[PDB]
């Protein structure tokens, strides 16, 4: 079914570290989507993909240095997931 985004802000010129998402759905679930954002007037996707462990938590990490300097917003997509899902978070973390 249907895709669901979430909007995100971030430093814009802080790369420490990594985009730290926790998603909580169904134990054992198999879930993809990305992060997306403009840069330089064009919409860039990293795409992320990861399965709930046995108590429904997903910890989807990208580091920062993917996503340029400059950026500060996008956003979070969920594109696939076999049962349930959200996001419930998100920072950069080091
Ligand atoms: O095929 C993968 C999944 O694609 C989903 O569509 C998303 C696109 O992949 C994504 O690029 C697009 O991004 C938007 C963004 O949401 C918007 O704010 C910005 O203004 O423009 C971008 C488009 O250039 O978002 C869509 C989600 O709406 C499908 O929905 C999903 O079924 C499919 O698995």
């Amino acid at each position: 079914d249907t895709a669901i985004l979430y909007p995100f802000t971030i430093s814009g010129n802080d790369r420490n570290g990594n985009f730290t998402i926790n998603f909580k759905g169904t134990p054992n679930s198999t879930n993809n989507g990305c992060i997306g954002y403009s840069y330089n007037g064009d919409w860039e996707k990293i795409e992320w993909e990861g399965s709930c462990d046995g108590n429904g938590n997903l910890v989807v990490e990208v580091p920062m240095s993917k996503i340029p300097a400059g950026v500060t917003s996008g956003e979070i997509q969920i594109w696939w997931h076999s049962g349930d899902l959200k996001m419930t978070d998100y920072k950069a973390l080091e």
